[PDB]
């Protein structure tokens, strides 16, 4: 009833995989080959051509944040966005907010030495503004447990760690977020999480193989 | 109750008072000057520093489309979201899609010549994807009526056309995108789109100067 057009190593399709996980939702894995694209995924999302898709019914609903409120609105049990409209905003606010300055990334694959450092202090800077204005206090972006937000920005725990060990830099540390590097860490050891992310080796391979694609 | 810190031509801000508009919401508007903008919407929009800004009991809601989700959950009564998840889903995709796609619009006020038509041809290619695959035979992105994705590409109808008017060149037109163009015409006609809207003349100057600016 339910299929997951993904990938092992997607941090999209891993955050599909939490939410379904989350809510108990039985579905098949389908991985794509992205250099051989299937006829389905061509005729389930025409507009980007990408993974994740998921298919409920037949239906396809393509594009993760999507999916993630489809989700949530079609298993609302277990919730995963708080009920008050003005904490609704701010959830969608600093998911947003993660959307858009995940391109900033893209630099770290693409300078070098003194650019590099550059680019580096740069994501450092969007992880403090999500840090101090974002999470604040609290244990998790959802509070006392991970909700939307925490999946929205799992990219930022083993993909992230991954993408610092193959260009050689360092950006989430302790020292310079602390509130950040424990949320980190705690959301790594959620046993949701911890049993539903990529191997750490087969993922840095992965990540050493963009990072020279993209120079 | 509600404030609004926004502008007489930004077609952000026009998204948030045509939401409030068909809420029957009452809302105090206050235009701010982006060359020294106050005191309130710094505070109120540190993340970001733009304009609109909603201010509900006090508390800011800052970026357009947060802002409109949290008009339809906060006002529930003449929806502007369909009530099936897999609809709401679509309407989702296609707010996120104008989203993305609105940066290739820039190119229009940044190139020139044999580069400038690319970029037109480029455009026109967006809005047909938008055409085919979200309008196709409705009257309304929402069907019948207008909701929140016709508000989302409200943008493309006299602000694009001023876009048009200061670049020299043509993007949406009715023999290339005809359902779209009706669309456009349909939208405009709407008496509380019709009511309120900036004025062309102002609205086309503006244009120019944001060319001007771009090169
Ligand atoms: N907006 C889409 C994006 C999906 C997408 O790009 N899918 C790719 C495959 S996944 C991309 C990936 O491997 C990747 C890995 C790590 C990051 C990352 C991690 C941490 C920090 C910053 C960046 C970002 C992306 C695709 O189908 N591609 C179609 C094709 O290329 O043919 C969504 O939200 O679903
Ligand atoms: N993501 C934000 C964007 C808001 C924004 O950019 N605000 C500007 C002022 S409005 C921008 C505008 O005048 C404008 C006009 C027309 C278009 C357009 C029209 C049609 C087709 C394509 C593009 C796009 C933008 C600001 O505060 N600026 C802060 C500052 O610059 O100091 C939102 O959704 O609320």
């Amino acid at each position: 009833d339910v299929k997951l057009h993904g990938s092992w190593v997607s941090p999209f399709n891993y955050r599909v995989i939490w939410a379904l996980k989350l809510k108990g939702v039985e579905f098949e894995h389908i991985v794509e080959d992205l250099t051989n694209k299937s006829e389905l995924l061509l005729k389930y999302n025409p507009v980007y051509k990408k993974i994740p898709v998921l298919v409920h019914g037949g239906k396809p609903i393509a594009e993760s944040l999507v999916i993630l409120e489809y989700i949530e609105e079609t298993w609302p049990e277990n919730p995963l966005l708080p009920t008050d409209p003005y904490e609704r905003a701010m959830a969608r606010f600093w998911i947003q907010y993660g959307a858009t300055k995940t391109a900033a990334f893209g630099a770290l694959f693409r300078a070098s030495g003194e650019e590099l450092e550059k680019a580096a202090k740069e994501v450092v800077e969007v992880l403090r503004v999500l840090e101090e204005q974002g999470l604040g206090d609290k244990k998790f972006f959802g509070g006392d447990s991970i909700n939307l937000v925490d999946i929205s920005f799992g990219l930022f725990t083993c993909w992230l760690e991954a993408i610092e060990e193959a260009a050689g830099v360092k950006v989430l540390e302790p020292s310079t977020l602390p509130r950040l590097h424990a949320w980190a860490q705690n959301f790594i050891e959620v046993p949701l999480i911890k049993e539903n992310i990529p191997d750490y080796d087969k993922l840095l391979l992965h990540m050493k193989g963009v990072r020279e694609k993209m120079m």
